[PDB]
Parts: structure tokens; sequence; C-alpha cells
């Protein structure tokens, strides 16, 4: 049959995982759920033997002076009156719910990726006077304000909202200070030029620094809308690279299609089908919805976007588009996954946080492949089959170690009747031999003893 | 001050106690079987009996993991390796269950006994990581422990389930399934280590393989036997993806003693405690040491009203040997049995609190005194009195609020001191009060009787 060959000693980026986002009280919509349709979407969301396994949370800082439609309350809502004067934190232990999800995440299901991103400051320090309307932070080049410099006190707060993590036993890993920064919305937005964000990267970092934060994160930036805009604002974040180590981009006005052009790793923290029609289809016809098309979408960020991350937009939330991978029915208390979350599954649950993607060579015309070694030395193969049930063997290449060698394997598929589910995976002298199923995300595991 | 008045509210409710034991797991049972027949008998009777011993309620067993009985090992069910888990695998039984068996068979047929919890201390040798049921290693095909040999998850889950089945064609039922014992401990006997994560993996294979199986009674799955309470807490945020399919917590008081309520919708069971290297005694009380019965009455309370425990259970009942690890001595050259005064303590709860109580609040106690109180399911109200001091006069009532029909009709009282083994005193009953001398230094329980069917 069609054998891979998995070569060890060709190697290309790091995989810090996959993930989504419970923001905007998608969160809240989860804790409305009665206990059993709660731990049914925990459980399909992080759970790494019987749920997508999904290793990265992303959560919002809450710029917003309440809980009123789907707004994020901040932790500091109301002005201290002077950017000089201590901010009035007002904790009320949930965040929005995010808290909830963040310690279910970490505690119950082993999550150690919390990807905190504030998409505005609070109203007080901005030039508009409000969170949603764009507008830029008080005091950055070409936004001073008559209320005064709020810079320092904004990094002073994302330092906060991080203890109050920590606090509540959370660890926040990757913290951020704006979201599509070249949109204004009519919800939590904030206008800055890649320059005014190496502005506030030279202000945060060393905030940071001095910090009792028991862990100090990463910061990331900046979270365009698009791989195109995201590249546009690298020559700007250069002066910084010394003070920031992560690069966050999403795929909506351009596809994570070419390497960027940066030391960081880069995540795509955000891609959804935000308008398509509901659908729960592995395949249909290739639709834009389905989770055959999201199986590829994540396969294109990796292969050809040197994508380290790739979170969908929204997990779990009501509502009948595309725009998330979990459909909640409020009504019944019921949780329905799409093949869309199995699709991410199929990645998460095999390539770990750490895993080194590495060279597999000698596929046929209707499969597509990548290789990953987990930290463990477990060598995790994807094949992507467009064709018929396939014949596929799996090894390492000759040159390999005996130590990296395999002891045992098996296998897992994605398709129209399987949700990530064990097939047969013969092994004899080092080989796993499948069958990949058609139109399948197959992952075989390569197993040290 | 006509005498402490100790007032028991019944409308303010706690945990239920599922009861008091022990164990003979690691052929302590055997030891127990190699003695002349009266021997046997008096050994069980002080363990069990209902009217004369310490009615123990509960009994816990372990599943034997190793490939014969060398030593005290316990041998397995199936101590044969099929080679592959794909294989039936091999049951070679032997109708004694390392004399397990005929313990539980006395304890349920004899005495009444209806809590039989069987816990693994490891999977066979030739399912684990290390190829040997000691020394730790980890039961294969659980993340992070992949074996050349194959995937051994269903099969040990099988393997459980045969066992629980063997036990029911013996007449016996098993109520709860345990899988793990001290999986944070490597021993040089029969250990197995679980991360919190791998356990919850593990109740997902095991919880369906049980709900399919033809057992008659689908047993409890419990976790995690930790050795203390700080430890088995820390298990609980991973147990907390599984609590609708296992049912009991399950942890020991060695490493941390059961002082906190732990966070888990579960009851929670004291499944292991003991001084295993002090020098035997069967005092009740000398200088309140480690060994010494009136210790172990205080530990009882402690593990119930402070650590908010369902159940306590001393380490090893009937065993020879020279230290504390055990409640009552077995002297193989005499063909004698001799309980301590640590027998006695943990039989002055059993007796009386009895399987479905629910503790209850009780007020009046003075500095010396410690009380704790119980409803139990017929509607009888057992009053422990722990007395530091000298002789204390104690009155024992309802509160003014309780039900006429609720008012005792009747009472009774037993204590346990240093001359005293669970032995009847006066308690003399008035409208519905019964006032007793608590002895000096002693656990006494009052037991307050409604009238029930009785004209
Ligand atoms: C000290 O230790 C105590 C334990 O020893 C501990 O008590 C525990 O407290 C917590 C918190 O108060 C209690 O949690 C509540 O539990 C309610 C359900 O309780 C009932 O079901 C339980 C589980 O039953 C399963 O397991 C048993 C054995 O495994 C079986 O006997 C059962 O058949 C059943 O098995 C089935 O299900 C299993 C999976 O669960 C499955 O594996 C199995 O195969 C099978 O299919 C019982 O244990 C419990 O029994 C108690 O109560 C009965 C009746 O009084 C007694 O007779 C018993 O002796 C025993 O004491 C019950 O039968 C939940 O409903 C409740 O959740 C609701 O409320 C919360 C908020 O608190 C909401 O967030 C939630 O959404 C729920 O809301 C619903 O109900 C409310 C009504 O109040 C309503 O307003 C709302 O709209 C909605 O409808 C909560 O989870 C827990 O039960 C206690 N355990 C025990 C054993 O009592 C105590 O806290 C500790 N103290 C301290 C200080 O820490
Ligand atoms: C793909 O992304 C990785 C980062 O995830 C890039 O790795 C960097 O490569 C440069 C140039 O060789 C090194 O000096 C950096 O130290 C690397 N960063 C890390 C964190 O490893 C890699 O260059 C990218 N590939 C392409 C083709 O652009
Ligand atoms: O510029 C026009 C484009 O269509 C954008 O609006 C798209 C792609 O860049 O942007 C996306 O719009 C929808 C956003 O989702 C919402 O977030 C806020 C929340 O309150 C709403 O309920 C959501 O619909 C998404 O974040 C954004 O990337
Ligand atoms: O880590 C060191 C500690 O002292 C542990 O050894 C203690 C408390 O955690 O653990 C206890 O050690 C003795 C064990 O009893 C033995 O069980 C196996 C049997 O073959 C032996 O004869 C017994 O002594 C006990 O189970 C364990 O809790
Ligand atoms: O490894 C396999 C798991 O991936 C599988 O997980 C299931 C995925 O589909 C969901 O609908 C199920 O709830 C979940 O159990 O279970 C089998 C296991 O071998
Ligand atoms: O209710 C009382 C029993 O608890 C008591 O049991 C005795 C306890 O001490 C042991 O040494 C004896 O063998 C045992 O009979 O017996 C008296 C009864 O009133």
């Amino acid at each position: 049959g069609t054998t891979l060959t998995v070569d060890l000693s060709t190697t290309y980026q790091r995989i810090d995982g996959f993930g989504t986002s419970e923001a905007f009280q998608r969160a809240v919509q989860m804790s409305r759920l009665p206990e059993e349709g709660q731990r049914r979407a925990l459980d399909v969301l992080f759970s790494t033997t019987n749920g997508a396994g999904l290793s990265i949370l992303r959560n919002g800082i809450g710029s917003s002076p309440d809980m009123s439609s789907d707004h994020m309350v901040s932790i500091a809502p109301k002005s201290p009156g002077s950017p000089n004067n201590p901010l009035i934190y007002s904790w009320d232990g949930s965040d929005n719910k995010q808290l909830w999800v963040s310690q279910e995440a970490v505690h119950t299901y082993g999550v150690k990726t919390i990807y905190a991103d504030a998409w505005s400051a609070p109203g007080y320090m901005k030039t508009n006077g409000n969170d949603a309307n764009g507008g830029t932070l008080c005091g950055l080049s070409g936004a001073q304000c008559a209320s005064g410099d709020w810079r320092q006190a904004y990094a002073d707060y994302l330092t906060k909202y991080v203890e109050f993590y920590q606090e509540s036993n959370v660890t926040v890993t990757h913290l951020g200070f704006i979201n599509a920064p070249e949109l204004t919305t009519s919800y939590a937005s904030m206008r800055f030029s890649a320059s005014q964000a190496a502005e506030f990267i030279r202000i945060l970092y060393p905030t940071i620094q001095k910090s009792n934060l028991t862990y100090k994160p990463t910061i990331a930036c900046c979270d365009a809308e698009g791989w195109n805009s995201q590249a546009g604002m690298l020559g700007a974040l250069s002066s910084v690279n010394s003070m920031f180590g992560l690069v966050t981009a999403h795929a909506y006005t351009s596809q994570p299609g070419f390497s960027m052009n940066t030391p960081h790793p880069v995540w795509m923290t955000a891609a959804a089908d935000l308008q398509g029609a509901w659908t729960s289809a592995w395949y249909s016809y290739g639709g834009a919805g389905e989770g055959w098309t999201w199986a590829n979408n994540v396969y294109n960020a990796i292969v050809n976007g040197n994508a380290s991350a790739y979170l969908y937009w929204i997990g779990a939330q009501t509502g009948n588009t595309n725009s998330h991978m979990v459909h909640i029915d409020a009504n019944a208390g019921t949780v329905e996954p799409s093949k869309r979350l199995w699709a991410l599954g199929q990645w998460s649950r095999f390539v770990r946080p750490g895993a080194r993607r590495v060279a597999v060579s000698g596929a046929s015309g209707s499969l597509r492949t990548a290789a990953f070694r987990n930290e463990d030395g477990s060598v995790a193969v994807v094949v992507i089959n467009s064709g018929g049930d396939a014949a596929v063997n799996v090894r390492l290449a000759s040159s390999s170690s005996a130590d990296q060698q395999p002891a045992s394997a098996k296998a897992w598929a994605t398709d129209n009747s399987r949700a990530i589910e064990e097939i047969q995976a013969s092994f004899a002298d080092g080989v796993a031999t499948v069958n990949v199923p058609s139109r399948s995300m197959t992952t075989v595991v390569l197993y040290p003893a």
C-alpha cells in the first residue's frame, strides 16, 4: 500500500495546541444549562479521553461597565478620576463565567495554556470615553487626553486581571491588550496602529517583569482579523521583539496560507464559518461549515501558514450559524457537538502541547499528510483521505534511533460515521498498518515502550 | 445545673453513616482460618456480633493481584497471562479468595453485614508497565502508559467484574468496588501508580463494563484509597468529570488526618487507619498514646465530626504480631484471640450507630464532654459522650420542638473504659429524659428508643 516514512531529523514549528473561547457571555450561556448539560459541554470541549481534548482556552478581559446584552464586565468598570489614582477593582469572582470554564479546563481536564486578551481598555482610559465604537488608549502617540496619560494604568490593570486569576488558582500564560485593532465595531473595540502597539509593549513588558505575579505571562500581539493584516504590523513590532513572545491573528480577512516573517510562534486565534447555516455534518459536499472543511482548514494553517496553534472562534453557544462548534439547546438543556468540534479534536487529542512538526513522505495523490513528535516521544501522523478506503503503512526513517522506534501503535478516525473512533492498527517490526477510511481524517500514533 | 443536659435537634441534619469496619486482606483471613473452630468463632464474634461484639457493619477485602500465595500475598483469580488483551482472561478460581470469602460469608450470613467493599491494590502483573503486581507500575493502555503487550484497560475492567461475579456465585454481594489503593505510593508489595487523571480515564471504562454486565447487583465504584485526606482531596478535581460514573470517595488516615470536609458530592469513607508501628497495647487509657482505645474513640469522633466521614475502617481486624496494626490479637500457639480496647472503641460506635443513621445536632456539652448524635433508620437516637473528666451526671433528651411520637418511650446506655467493654450502664428514664452517670475517661453511648410497634 502507501508507506508514510516519518523523518524525525527534519523539523518545523512547535505546536502549542488547539482551542476556542467562551467570551462575550458564551460561558454564561453554558452556566445556565442543567448540571448534566454543563458537564457534557465541558467534556466534549476539554476531555482528553472522550472529547476534543482542547489544550488552549482564550478568554476576553472584559472592558464594559456591566453585563448588559452579551457584554463582558470589567474588573475596574468605574473611573478612579485620574490615571495617577489607584484603579477601583470590583472583582466579582466570576469574570463573565470565564473563571468557572478556566477552573474546569485546568483542574478537571488538565489544560495548562490560558490566553487572556482585552478587546478594549475600559472607556475612561480611551479617547472616546467608551469601550465600544473604537477609540484609542489615552496617552499613546497621537492620543493625548485631558483626563491624563492612561498607558501605565492600562498595564497595571492587565497585570491585576492576571493576579485575580492567579489568586483563583488559574495561571494566565499569555496576555493580549488589543483585538482586531484595525477595526472599529459597535461592541468592545480599540484602535491601535502597529506603532502604538510597539509603544504599549514597551510599557507593559517592564510592568509584568517588576510585578509579584508567580508566572510572568508572555505578551501577545495583535489579534488582527487576518494573516495579511497581522503581517503588516510586524515591521513596527520588530523593535520590541525582545519584549513580547507570541504573534496572534485570525482567519477572516485573509487565510493563514504563508509563513509570517517573525521570530515568534504564530497562533491562529479565531476562525469560523460565521454566517453559514448550522450543519453538524462531517462531509456532504465540501461546504464551508462541514467538519471535513475544518480538518483541512487546520491542515492548511499548520502546513502552509506555519501556525503553532489553532483556535475556533467560539466553543459552545446558542444560535443556528457555524460561528461555534457545540450547539446549546437552552430549552431542552441539551448540547450537540458538530463534526467541526471533532475535526479540531482529531488534531488536538493526538498533537499535544510541545509537539514538534516533522517531515513525512510517501503520500499518494488523494492523501494529505503531516507528522508531529510529542514531548512524550509519541509520533502522531495525520492522514486526510479524500479518496476511498486506503491501506497505509506508517513507519520512521531507516536512520531513526532505536529509542525513537515504536513498541506499539493505535489509530483513530473522524468521518461521517466516526467521532475520534479507535480503528484497528496492525503493528509488526516498527510498522503500523491501518485502513484509512474514505473521506476521513485518521491519526496513527507510534508509541515508544 | 441538675447534671449536664444534652439536647438532640432532629431538625438539624449532617451526613449519613454507612458504618464501621476493617479488613482481613494479605492473608490475615488465613491466620484466622488456622485457629481452632472455637477461636475462629470468637474472632468472628468479637468483630461482627451485633449483640456481644463490635457489630462491625462493613468488611473491606483485597482483590488479589499476586501470581501465588507466597509470603502474605493475595493470589489473583487470573494469575496466568493470556498473552494478549484480545485473548479471553484465564480464570483459575480457588473457592477461597485468600480466606476472605469465608470471612465475608460469616459476616453476611451469620452476622447480618450488608456492605462488602472489594478493592484491588494492583492489576495482575501481566496488565502493567512493569510486568509485576508489586513495585508500582501502571495499567497498560492508560494515557502515558502504552505497553508493547497491548492495551489492558478493558481486560482489567472485565477482570474486576469477574471477581464480583465469583463472589455473587458464592452467595456474597460485593456492594462497592475499588481498582487502586494508595495510587501515589510505590511499595515492595501489591501497588499500582495512577494519577487522578488516569483514575478518571479508567472509571469511564469500568462504569459501562459494570452497567452492561450480568451482575445481579451493580456495585458502586469507589476512588481512590489515597493514604490521607489531603492526598485524596487533591484527586477530586480530575475525578469531578466522572462524578456520574462512581459513588464513593475513599481515603486513609496516614499521610494526613480526616480534619476537614472534602469538596465532593459523594459519601467519603475513611477506609484504613492504625497505629502501625506502636508496640501492642490492649489498654483503653494509659496517657492518650497512639495505640490506646481512648485515642481511637477520639480518632473516630474527629473523622466523623471534622472530616465529614460516612464510614470508619481500622486497617486490620484480627492478626498475629506485636504492633497496633490490628484491633484483635491472634496467639497462633495458644489458639487464642484477645481484643484490644481499640476493637471496643470502634464497637462503642458501630453497635449503636447502624448503617443509614443520619448525624444530627446535639447541644449542651460541658468542657470535659465531646458529643455527637445519630438518628438511626428505625427512629432510635444514639448519643455519643466522650468524657475526659471524672464521672459526669448527664441527661439526654430530644429538643422540645420534637413530635411526641419521635420522643423515646425507653432508653439504654453502654460504656467502654479501662474496666468495661461495651457494658450496659443504668439509663434512668422519666418523661422522655434518660439520666446516666457517664464514667470517668469513657466513651458512653445513650440510645433513646421510640415506642414504634410496641404497645
Ligand atoms: C458531608 O458529606 C455529605 C456526603 O456524605 C455531603 O452531602 C452531599 O451534599 C451535596 C451538596 O448538598 C449533595 O448534592 C446534591 O445532590 C442532589 C442529588 O442527590 C440525590 O442523588 C444522589 C446521587 O444518587 C446516585 O448515586 C447513589 C450511589 O452512587 C445511588 O444511590 C443513586 O441511585 C444514584 O445512582 C444513580 O446515579 C449515579 C450518578 O449520580 C450513577 O453512577 C448510578 O449508576 C445511578 O444511575 C444521592 O447520593 C442523594 O442521596 C442523598 O439524599 C437522599 C434523599 O434525601 C438521602 O436519602 C440519602 O441518604 C442521601 O443523603 C440523592 O438521592 C442534587 O440534585 C443537587 O443538585 C441540585 O442542587 C444544586 C445546588 O446545590 C444545583 O446546583 C443543581 O443544579 C441541582 O438543582 C436541582 O435540585 C434543586 C433542589 O434542591 C432544584 O432547586 C433545582 O431546580 C434542580 O432541580 C446536589 O448535587 C449530595 O447529594 C450530598 N451527598 C449525599 C450522599 O448525601 C455534604 O455536602 C458534606 N458536608 C460538607 C460540610 O461538606
Ligand atoms: C515557523 O514558525 C517558527 C516559530 O514557531 C519559526 O521559528 C523561528 O525561526 C527563526 C529563523 O530560523 C529562529 O531564529 C527563531 O528562533 C524561530 N522561533 C522559534 C520560537 O522557534 C520558523 O522560522 C517559521 N518558519 C518559516 C518558514 O518562516
Ligand atoms: O468587517 C466586517 C467583517 O464581517 C467582520 O465583522 C468580521 C470578520 O473580520 O468580524 C467578526 O465579526 C463577528 C464578531 O463576533 C462577535 O463578537 C462580539 C459579540 O458581541 C457578537 O455577538 C459576535 O457576533 C467576531 O469577533 C469578528 O471577528
Ligand atoms: O511511605 C511510608 C509510609 O510509612 C507508608 O509505608 C505507610 C503510611 O502511608 O503505609 C502503610 O505501610 C504499611 C502497609 O501495610 C502492609 O500492607 C501490606 C502487607 O503485606 C504488610 O504486611 C503490611 O504491613 C499499609 O497498607 C500502608 O498503608
Ligand atoms: O478513544 C476513544 C474516544 O475518542 C471516544 O470518545 C467519544 C467521542 O464521541 C463522543 O460522542 C463520546 O461521548 C466519546 O465517548 O470514546 C471511545 C474511545 O475508545
Ligand atoms: O450489651 C452487652 C454486650 O455489649 C456485652 O458484650 C460483651 C463484651 O465484652 C466481651 O468480652 C464479651 O464476650 C461480650 O459478651 O455483653 C453483655 C451485654 O449486655
